């Protein structure tokens, strides 16, 4: 332990503010005031806080109410020093968004949702946020005949490109990040994985300022490898923000503390974020944001314990991942396994497709049966990682 | 029933040729000769046959052996009239490909794999194939430390762009299709879903001739909605080929007959392929290829029954999907649910982002509580589809 | 297809009464007066209604209020003729039940939970129910060290045996039905599948009146085969009740209309309920109960439409499943496949183990390679089922 | 951490002997002489070895060959000191077993399968095994109409009761352990989870000597909690053997090294095996058996390295899990959380149902809102476990 603001640990107001209402029961904790959240998070070592528009401003609030609320919010920020690196919009709670915001079958709900996003971009800019996150939780269906699937993507593009053009038009220093989720609350959510979100961005007019906001638990709900998924976002220059938490299996979104889900996977996620790639390449330098929910069985001391635990987990794994990579036994194990060898291009500088085909050395006279004998020693290399993770080495 | 060549039903040689060896047991049927496969498939109504290089030419074969084999193959094609619309390479059976072809940690295996693909492009062109499919089944890992994840994607890009540049250089009338699979045989396979494959293509130098080959069962192994997934491929102008089969759940790749997995989902897949989108848009016009495996408990009469059953299933659902959409009760149900309304743009012709924000009608004075009362009637609309599917209407 | 009370369709009050609140948003529908639920279900063809103590009687109800409400609900039943075949207790909604009722860590809470069940058994007895369902939704944990697992099963045993002991003591004509669910709301729920439910029942002092209430979607939440799980329950004579609905994959509990999830699986469930086993055996004769939730996107015509969709789906599957088994072609296929040879004992009349090992024909000179030649033809048999399901036969 | 025979590590011959053939490719390693397996495992610290009849003795072995092979294998055991605690039968590899052994549709095949098991029980008895495992891998179906499900369970019962009856008849000191697997190679396997395994055992004439052999990966294949499933088996006193390995999600059976799958889950499995239940109860004392497969990418140093990784992982988890429970801080946390109050009966000494309902303190005047205020602090307790696991405490 000991997180400091330099670690860039950010928390959403809704994480610690999560009161416990689930599908089978009512809240188990008292509402948390947002000024209280800020003082408490700053006491713990956080660098910043994120929020959804309705986390701070009730759906109902009048302009006078809005201003009362923002002034205390801003004072708190001032008194503590926390930044506001990311802002997001609630397009899922109110009954109006029951069929989605941007891809609602109703045109007038679509306009209302886009209106709400546009206004929220103005608050984002005013707050000093660098990222605007979009989670399309109600965009999807339970039944396959509910939507025209091409029209749904057209409507998604229209929303995102209007938002994007508005940033560009106003000159805000903001990027858009899409947050994928496979299901829940909808049976099928559109752009369900990091893959679908990356692909979708390439069809946009204003894709240059649109990237992703992957969430550990969300890719694990489709049973995918989260390190692989973030690696491809990174590789594409699209890992703009990240949500860290835990998920044990393919079930409802659990949003456990980071490291309380798939531990081995969390260790390799930390190694990619902190250390980057073994042969060198891109590095993710944004905030380490925790999108989790404090277990409903626990009271407020559990809330603050859980906020701490997210930061401890990440620093404990960071430590073990630094020792792991620095270990000369591991570096040699890596070399034997061909980790560095993957880094060499397949073709020689200047060789063409017809030049290699025609190279007798790599095809006609290649000894495939000899080449197959190679002991990659991937088990041994996995054993060294686990032993570094167990604090054994 | 009655399929004819005009239906464009294509089968891989390995489907009907699947002898039954699984991870827990030996083959239960005798090898099937490829000339026999062609006569039998042509008798049934198929339009074409696809194959992997090693399905026809043993890994070991000499040029004299290659030519003996191709001449009988080509004669059979000639005598029956079946086309060869797609060809693919085996980069997974031989022990040399145990760490992958293109993303093998060993550089010399990478060159061998690319050599093998290049040579197979020449046979593809000679056969009259329009599509060259790439399934990267051994590209991936069991453990997260096994690979440098950026280097793996670099190596994947280098392979695919060399292949692509070679087509372009030679002027073959061929496109590349990537076939996604989440896992098996590898713990984690790279580009595991339609999403990841679409995204990956956008990072290529020669992406203009690279598209996808989605497989029903493969997206269902990540628990995804296959109709949604193909809809996004289509929408992107990237649905170049398709593999149809069945899968009951998230488990090993089952490759059941099409319609013997998720039936409701198969019905909507057929509706998108045959009918396209309710508001109009792109249409998939390629071959309807069945990538399935005849159950190992069944003998050869089951093989030919199973080939028939794939075509019957697709024609039975086609029929029900045509009746469903033609039904005036359904068209009215669709209209009530806003299916057509999704097709209208959100913004009015000429309206800007600042023009709608500022439109009092869609934000400040919008009645969200009134708008939330809308009965979308999605259940009723799903009930009409199921009733058309049950042959009830 | 029109349901009559003869059909035995029963609906939970909480099903049509579902308000639409989920984890990400508020209710989309006004609360349903129970009196109105009764009258409405009676006009649709329902046979009876089921409820949870708190669905009718609020947690904090005074005795004058409790009397009133019961007066109103008995009146409605008397007017309409609806029966009340099953009653159940809410041990999940109040914040007190955050760690469970029966298996809470706090002893005072376990006593309050058992007391709440005992009172509810009186009520069940007063309404004329035959079945008392226990759904242990809060029984389990998010974390592995949270519970003493042997002690959680003793605590579950204590509560269920006390309830069972009380039933017998009072002379009520009531059986207890346990209802498995693998996860949600807890990360792991105890007795997660039909198998675990059955196994626990065998360790009970009063297991003779304790059986199962399997739910379609719940077994599909662990990827199991619903038809196989209720077949084990039938076979053990412990299928006391059933909850019919749809689930589209391993994800949050969807509670879709019966037949709106896995369609083929629904078809074979209905065949099992209607036709029983091919070679004879126990048959289920209780209520066909629907535990579903009207999608929150739908408004009140949608609620009664969804109610009605359940009974339509069941009657359509039933029509097809009777047709399927009555078909000569199907019977012939069944014969070929060995469905009726499975029913023949393996041993001969008074043949012992020793007798069989010594029989040379069965082992020593058994021709294993000739016996492996059988064409089981299970694919053709599956094709016949689907053709009956699709009403093409 | 160095294993000694005192540790009781047992390995299947088929584990280190796995050749690397999977569904998509051929073997990557030469066959392993069993004599050599024995000697090698003996030098690593193995306590004993287990095998399948056909792992040692080929299907078609003549009697002179069978004698030889057994002579060779008994010699190796005598030289090394290795015990043979469990023996099992291959009822899945020959094409004859394509529809199962015990539950095949063909009666001649069921008789041959039972005969094959009876002979194998003699052999088990001759090798000194305490346990006889039955893995019904081919028992199940791909399609729902393939089997008469009540008849499949009677057929399973018949075979298992005959085997059990024969054991008792011969006076062998042998218990039968059933091993669940939910799917693969069949689409649905009968008795798919620990729960179903336990439930079936209660319908057996000779259930007293019939218990379970749960496998880590198999329960994780249905998304269940391995620790909860073996806790139910322990509690019912039916945990006769166990198979330890790793699984990374709901997918094909991976058989990774123990600890190379779900790490936290492994940690809590080891705590259950070593520490038993927090409030006391049955303890498992059999062999710690590893049913894994050396990844096919690895060559022979990798095979012995993987063997050794199993025992290292187990010893490292064991060191941490003993430390964890010995920690005062952990004990305090456990107290707070109610882990020890779960062990207190709910009822008082001679308190009846009637007594509790009438007790006003437990119901009528129970303060539910005050009792809901308890901070169970399960998150802090989970954090302590992980900190012990990571060796940071
Ligand atoms: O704004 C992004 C938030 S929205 C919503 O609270 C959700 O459940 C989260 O997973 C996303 O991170
Ligand atoms: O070439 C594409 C083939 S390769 C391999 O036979 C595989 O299992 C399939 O799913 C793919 O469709
Ligand atoms: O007690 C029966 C009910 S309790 C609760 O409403 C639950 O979610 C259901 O699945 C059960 O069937
Ligand atoms: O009989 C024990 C073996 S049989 C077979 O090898 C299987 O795949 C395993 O999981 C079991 O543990
Ligand atoms: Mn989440
Ligand atoms: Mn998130
Ligand atoms: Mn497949
Ligand atoms: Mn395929
Ligand atoms: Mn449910
Ligand atoms: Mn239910
Ligand atoms: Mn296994
Ligand atoms: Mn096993």
């Amino acid at each position: 332990v000991q997180p400091t603001p330099a670690d860039h640990f950010t928390f959403g107001l809704w994480t610690v503010g999560w009161t416990g209402a689930d599908p089978f029961g009512v809240a188990t904790r008292k509402n948390l005031d947002p000024v209280e959240a800020v003082h408490k998070l700053a006491e713990l070592g956080a660098y910043g806080i994120t929020f959804h528009d309705n986390d701070l401003i009730p759906f109902d609030a009048t302009e006078a109410e809005r201003e009362k609320i923002l002034g205390d919010f801003n004072q708190a920020l001032k008194d503590t020093g926390l930044k506001v690196p990311m802002v997001t919009t609630n397009l899922f709670s109110h009954p109006v968004f029951k069929d989605g915001g941007f891809t609602s079958n109703d045109r007038s709900i679509r306009r209302f949702a886009l209106a709400k996003v546009l206004h929220n971009i103005d608050l984002a800019a005013e707050m000093g946020a660098e990222t605007f996150v979009m989670w399309g939780g109600r965009e999807g269906s339970e039944y396959d005949g509910s939507k025209d699937l091409a029209a749904a993507l057209d409507r998604m593009r229209e929303g995102v490109d209007t938002a994007a053009g508005y940033i560009k038009d106003k000159g805000y220093n903001l990027r858009i990040a899409l947050e994928p989720k496979p299901n829940e609350p909808r049976g099928d959510i559109f752009l369900p994985t990091v893959g679908h979100g990356l692909a979708f961005i390439e069809q946009l007019e204003h894709g240059d300022i649109v990237g992703l906001n992957p969430e550990t638990g969300h890719e694990q709900m489709a049973g995918l490898n989260f390190t692989h998924g973030i690696a491809q976002a990174l590789w594409a220059e699209k890992l703009f923000h990240i949500d860290l938490n835990g998920q044990r299996g393919i079930k409802y979104d659990q949003d456990l503390v980071f490291g309380h889900g798939d531990l081995t996977s969390a260790f390799f996620t930390v190694d990619l974020l902190e250390n980057g790639f073994p042969n060198g390449g891109p590095k993710y330098t944004g905030p380490r944001h925790f999108d989790y929910k404090p277990s409903r069985t626990d009271g407020y001391d559990g809330v603050w314990d859980s906020a701490k635990a997210n930061m401890s987990m990440y620093l404990l794994l960071k430590e073990r991942a630094l020792a792991f990579r620095a270990d000369p036994e591991v570096q040699e194990a890596m070399k034997t396994s061909g980790v560095f060898e993957l880094g060499e291009t397949t073709l020689n500088a200047g060789e063409s497709a017809a030049d290699l085909m025609n190279d007798s050395a790599s095809f006609a006279g290649f000894d495939a049966e000899a080449a197959a004998e190679r002991n990659f020693a991937f088990i041994r290399l996995n054993q060294l990682a686990i032993e570094h993770l167990l604090g054994s080495r």
